[PDB]
């Protein structure tokens, strides 16, 4: 179907998903010169204390770490959000080289990777229903830069070989996503979309200003996974990012002066 490999990549998606040329597509470039501080924007509330990780799996586009979202165990509230949003999964987008990989950019600058923690609005009952609504999803985006190793990321790295190809899954319990957050929760926010098909415009983006640091060794593990399934012609999972889309009539708001 769709992918990131030139013949089925983002430039082709619109043929199957016309919303690709929509009015609030993601990702976008964050221009700090035009991203205005909004005093009304309140502090984020991330309550990940009792997050319950279930498993990790390679879906052919990235690897997702899935959480138990039956109760309000790992939720995002506050900021620009109206209700309570439950964490369902996180995944990354990364490049073939260190100088590329993030979806969002800051003053056109790219990071080595981008982490997306995906949450859904509890009033819709489940993720399936929420993904269809304009205020259905909230995604926390966190940039990764290469430097010192991130201790909280190592548990994830130490399991990637076991889900190398598409469709592979593995139990992955007792993972604490708090170990992936930066010190500061200062953020920019704007209304956008899923950056992969079906590209629905149901996402409130919250992109953190402060990057986290990961080692060259940890990001190398990412690049060893495969897009392809077991046996098929090997395609290394790299450059699974969508290029920046037009901002059009949206404004990006900043939570900080
Ligand atoms: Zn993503």
């Amino acid at each position: 179907h769709w992918g990131y490999g030139k013949h089925n990549g983002p430039e082709h998606w619109h043929k199957d998903f016309p919303i690709a040329k929509g009015e609030r597509q993601s990702p976008v470039d964050i221009d700090t010169h035009t991203a205005k501080y909004d005093p009304s924007l309140k502090p984020l509330s991330v309550s990940y204390d009792q997050a319950t990780s279930l498993r990790i799996l390679n879906n052919g586009h990235a690897f997702n770490v899935e959480f138990d979202d039956s109760q309000d165990k790992a939720v995002l509230k506050g900021g620009p959000l109206d209700g309570t949003y439950r964490l369902i999964q996180f995944h990354f987008h990364w490049g073939s080289l260190d100088g590329q990989g993030s979806e969002h950019t800051v003053d056109k600058k790219k990071y080595a990777a981008e982490l997306h923690l995906v949450h859904w609005n509890t009033k819709y009952g489940d993720f399936g229903k929420a993904v269809q609504q304009p205020d259905g999803l909230a995604v926390l985006g966190i940039f990764l830069k290469v430097g010192s190793a991130k201790p909280g990321l190592q548990k994830v790295v130490d399991v990637l070989d076991s889900i190398k190809t598409k469709g592979k899954s593995a139990d992955f319990t007792n993972f604490d996503p708090r170990g992936l957050l930066p010190e500061s929760l200062d953020y920019w926010t704007y209304p956008g979309s899923l950056p992969t098909p079906p590209l629905l415009e149901s996402v409130t983006w919250i992109v953190l200003k402060e990057p986290i640091s990961v080692s060259s060794e940890q990001v190398l593990k990412f690049r060893k996974l495969n897009f392809n399934g077991e046996g098929e012609p090997e395609e290394l999972m790299v450059d699974n990012w969508r290029p920046a889309q037009p901002l059009k009539n949206r404004q990006i708001k900043a939570s900080f002066k």
